């Protein structure tokens, strides 16, 4: 919800009233996971040994 | 019912996949009866002789 840049030169009298206000709304930003797998077999054929 | 014959080449891979392997069923021996039947016929006059 960064501020707004419309600074500008605001310059009105004490005798009025407002003029069209600009509240700006949040920004929504969104992400996703992501998988890591890893697998692993072994032969216990050739695990004859040690 | 009888055991799997001797295989002689069992001989399988090491780290490999469980082969489906071979169920073989039992064999049903079935026997029949059969009627012994003996007849005898006196004609009522040689059982009264002696």
């Amino acid at each position: 919800d960064a501020l707004a840049s419309v600074d500008g030169n605001n310059a009105h009298v004490e005798g009025s009233r407002a003029e069209d206000g600009e509240m700006k709304p949040t920004v929504i930003k969104s992400n996703v996971t992501q998988i890591l797998r890893k697998v692993v077999r072994v032969s216990d054929t050739a695990n004859t040994t040690a």
